[PDB]
């Protein structure tokens, strides 16, 4: 088709909309909501480019949990503060997320 102002396929890696599959269970949303605030938080005058990704299972896609905690790490490894309070409050309001 024309061309001319490109817009709608892909507008950014920093900046995402939906990142997992908040339906069915309520839980899924909370975490949503939770990242929203946390992310807001976590930087707060500083964008750092934001990490390449953060669904883990979208570069994990595995089921042990130790290998997650180092993915969430080299993740923000960019960003300022550490993963610690978001691998945690992560892992303890799912604990499960497609087993």
């Amino acid at each position: 088709g024309p061309g001319g102002s490109p817009g709608g396929l892909q507008k950014r890696h920093a900046r995402v909309d939906v990142k997992y599959d908040r339906r069915e269970l309520q839980r899924r949303l909370d975490v949503e909501k939770w990242i929203d605030g946390r992310l807001e938080e976590l930087y707060r005058g500083r964008e750092a480019d934001m990490p390449d990704e953060v669904n883990i299972d979208e570069l994990l896609e595995l089921e042990s949990e130790e290998e997650r905690s180092r993915k969430i790490q080299g993740l923000l490894k960019s960003c300022t503060n550490p993963t610690e309070n978001f691998v945690q409050e992560l892992l303890v309001k799912l604990r499960g997320l497609h087993k």
